[PDB]
């Protein structure tokens, strides 16, 4: 059986940017008159644990990534265009 | 600037197993008298989108992964022990 060693689990779970699949409407809530394809996008976002309830995992560097996304108005045409999304490039455990 | 091309976003977002950080208490709700270090673990879990509201992304192959976790409980001190977690090895879009 493969067992993940403690120090590896700890390092791999600690606060860091991790690819996270995010629904486009979480980021563009006012665009719900459209259907988007794909409907979700992979974004780097802070995730994981700090193992100290006085601390939270928060971004320390942010930027935007642009992706080609198809926009559909039901029963009308499709159009592919650029959409930008917030990413987290660096993460740290900071006091809450 | 980098722009992710449509077909690449579509492929990268589509229903598949993705590393997901999961709180251990969520997987072991019976053990809330424990403190775990780390408090979360990275698990392969189905994620992403199917781009069809008739379909949902669900596991088609499942197994357990075992990890060394520091377990802390009154009268046992802190000790490392094996804990197993459900993982999704294969994912498919299936009718809801």
């Amino acid at each position: 059986m493969e067992v993940v060693k403690f120090m590896d689990v700890y390092q791999r779970s600690y606060c860091h940017p991790i690819e996270t699949l995010v629904d486009i409407f979480q980021e563009y809530p006012d665009e719900i008159e459209y259907i988007f394809k794909p409907s979700c996008v992979p974004l780097m976002r802070c995730g994981g644990c700090c193992n100290d309830e006085g601390l939270e995992c928060v971004p320390t560097e942010e930027s935007n990534i642009t992706m080609q996304i198809m926009r559909i108005k039901p029963h009308q045409g499709q159009h592919i265009g650029e959409m930008s999304f917030l990413q987290h490039n660096k993460c740290e455990c900071r006091p809450k």
